């Protein structure tokens, strides 16, 4: 009796739909469960994403339920919420969600997509009592994917061989590891000095990944098929059990200088969950960066726990 | 254009976007432009569809342009048009159409474009032919979604029906994209065997069963519409199986809006048939013996085509 | 084993290790153990395979073992056994490798295997039903490879006939895995269109051509034989190919050695069938309602394998 | 009308056709001939791989062929070769009567060299053919590479695609470790070194298993075939599929590392052009001299040739 992967979804919005569509594009789980408060969208989802199912690369069964059709899930991922005011409104949203859902008997792994999403991890993290490895924020993977892909282009090769993470909070505080990026073994500051690549010009590369975002928001409304993307991206390093390395949100306890406070850092991914943290020696700028954007967020928290 | 597929997406509602987001979770396509006249939700959602760009399995090169852009296209795919109001005939829907299309494809034309089309706009066959008479093209180059998406549902259930993978099922609808579509029960047949061997041999497989099931099939649209609102992720993954199948010339048989000239007894009209689907296009027209029942309900899908091409084409 | 695929393979000579190097290449098992009392060119074709893992698609965990390893192996896939002499018959050839494959299947169900058995080693019909008899296992949980090449390539040359995909093309070889084996002319169909309705409909497409498309597929291993010496690439394709519908749960029809107990006529032998392959092994029997000449030619084929059995099997 | 993509194999031996049902396997190219003197051979393997056609995850089109059939191909990879310094002498024969038959057929393509010693081979096939220093490639330390990069994600915990480690220098017994820019998610893996206790001596182990796998292979069988075969049709999928891949394939330096005028062994971006850049890691002290001394064997082997 070989494990079927199973990934229940809460909140069929733009998000949701959308990670729901990309699991089923990319094959990434066995079984997806849909459930939302308004019952009839959740449905007409669910029914929309079987129409074409015949055409899916792989099977994947997906079907509209409740909070008890957790029970089995390997995971949770939660897209719901409201779209300091706004952090109260979610804060509460997830108190009964989280209930809910521990209430079905459910014992796998929570992937937070929802903003302020370093802040709800940590909310989540509280209100499951779950062992802090086995509850996961998307962080600012996405922010990093990009940023890794703007330089394969800009120095000419594969992303895969070449190395830069975006870490701290999912916001204006989040910092970019200069000091780490490196291109098939050399680093960034190296090739910078080398030729005339010059210094601003990489510089505006982090100044588009940080507000990405914004800039789609201001022309559309809302941003959703690079969220899901990185949800579907996530859920498949812990489904296929990978070790992936994602700058995901992680809950810290010294690793950079912080504690108890759930920030992006570069974790390693798998089955499990949170596999350990890659631990970069940060510079003196990204040091203080850093802990400025744990401060900020930390500051957040306390008026709630 | 040598080493590199170029798709072109014209009409970004929700059917066009979820096209161009199968398309990128597929890795079908290496470059992909979006045209829509609405600049702020198109620019938008290309924006939005790169910001994710690095987690898809292939490259992929998405672009805001025009019709200019469609010059070096190998697929120009069109899901724009108006979409018929209540109380709306579809005559009176195929007018306001004919004359969007008009416009998107002698522009297309006049860019120097000379690729394939692929038609996914309501009603698509009729659309497909406005396109093949507009368009000046090889009729092989002008190809619409036709019933590809009813067709491998009703054959994916029968797979989940008899047991066995889609692969090794045969099951075809075949007619007009709507409520004359017809299923060939007289060529359905698992792993070679007819169904109606099948029903004939085993009492946990009945008729009623298997006529359900295309019951369902047909009003799957209107039941997810009743719902949600509107339907497209069903669509826009049929338009992304017919897309692989031209670019990656696999010479799938899909039942394509496909121009007849005589076969199975129909002339001048485009409507779903099994074709085979190519890198030039359709490449052959499956003739399937139809019995008796199946030939009247084909000629009469026909016909509900010609009445409404009639009015409007010579 | 629960979020892991294991495959134990029992001989490694040219059939299991091109095997082995398939199911690498394909990224289709977890975990591979080499099974070979020939210890030297095992453990050298084992590290030699391990030498360029990281380069396969999916990580591959390949070693060196016996018997013992088989415990939580999903599938045993045996290619061991001698191969006929010339001047041997084949009755010969079984008493020899009966007694083989007694002591291999018996250490295997000793070491708590509970998995599929796959086998390879000819004649394979034959010691398919051997290893059936010997396991004490359901016979949906043991599988010969049976036609499996010789149909998929009497698939693929029509599809590359009249014009279209494999997946769309349905054609059969059925029988022994050897000189009596027969195709299924009657069911054979293209897009779901009949063989002979094609043939008779269009003058380019004519029998003889069918017909050496056939004597060909037939004498395919015999003159790889003559120019090489041996034949191997083929067969570990087809090993692979089952492997995987198991391993993944496909459901593909494939004509696999399967055991009859009543249908196409023919009752208690393992023979070439079209059957539902899954996790579980056998899940299903395609029954094709043979026309008069492929029933007498099919009784034949398991005639040809009961005279076989019969010496050796109550 | 769409790029068709056509590899050319030379040489039909265990490697050869290894490397030929390797690329059916993975869908790599879309038409492959084999080519070798022994015609029968050469013909029955084409035979044998076509038999499972049908089971390929992609149509490809595998045929036998001639030296004159290598006019169009894309890449044309060669493994023939004979299997003591007089090795060398043998094969830059048997490469010189091959290059100047495929030359002589129109090819314009990328060849892409295996048989050993593979760096001296790799220079010979770019003197006789006299195309650009950045299409005549050759496996170099691709392999023993690889092997280090995934025997270090298990040793560390992480997916291979977030180890960073390469193996340099000339395919053999000076081949060396790029100690100094092996990291590991960005970390250094000296930093990972001392900070835990990962021992030294350990990760150390790990550099000597990879230079005597192919020893070891060879002592109980008596070749390796399956683990080069993979190598050349990673590279061959780097070309064909235009993909801008880091491999340490065998590269001509004018200068890059101390070295000029010399195949050898070091990061080079790989696309459908060939090579198209020479990654330059900052070799640190030890690391410099153990390449200069790689260099300086193979520079003085080439000499009496050339």
């Amino acid at each position: 009796n070989k494990h079927v992967n199973k990934v229940a979804l809460i909140g069929a919005g733009f998000v949701g739909s959308s990670y729901a569509f990309a699991l089923i594009n990319q094959g990434i789980t066995d079984e997806l469960v849909v459930i939302d408060v308004n019952k009839e969208k959740a449905m007409g989802d669910v029914m929309d994403l079987n129409h074409g199912k015949a055409f899916a690369p792989q099977p994947v069964k997906t079907s509209y339920g409740t909070y008890e059709d957790c029970k089995d899930a390997d995971i949770v991922c939660i897209c719901a919420g409201a779209n300091l005011e706004l952090v109260e409104k979610n804060l509460k949203i997830f108190k009964g969600i989280v209930s809910e859902v521990m209430a079905s008997g459910f014992d796998g792994i929570f992937l937070v997509a929802t903003n302020p999403v370093d802040i709800l991890t940590y909310a989540t993290w509280k209100f499951s009592g779950l062992p802090k490895e086995r509850v996961i924020g998307s962080g600012t993977t996405l922010d990093s994917a990009r940023f890794r892909f703007m330089l394969s282009e800009y120095f000419g090769a594969a992303p895969q061989n070449v190395c830069a993470h975006i870490i701290g909070e999912h916001g204006d505080t989040e910092l970019p590891v200069w000091s780490h990026a490196n291109v098939g073994g050399v680093p960034v500051s190296e090739l910078v000095e080398k030729n005339d690549y010059k210094q601003e010009e990489l510089d505006q590369i982090v100044d588009d990944v940080k507000n990405a975002a914004y800039h789609i928001i201001e022309k559309k409304g809302a941003t959703y098929y690079g969220v899901a993307m990185s949800l579907a991206r996530i859920t498949k390093a812990i489904l296929h059990n990978e070790n992936s390395i994602l700058t995901v949100s992680t809950y810290l306890d010294g690793q950079y200088g912080a504690d108890d406070v759930y920030i992006g850092v570069p974790a390693v991914v798998n089955r499990g969950g949170i596999a350990g943290i890659t631990e970069l020696n940060l510079n003196e700028k990204e040091k203080e960066q850093f802990l400025h954007s744990a401060g900020v967020l930390k500051n957040i928290l306390k008026p709630h726990f």
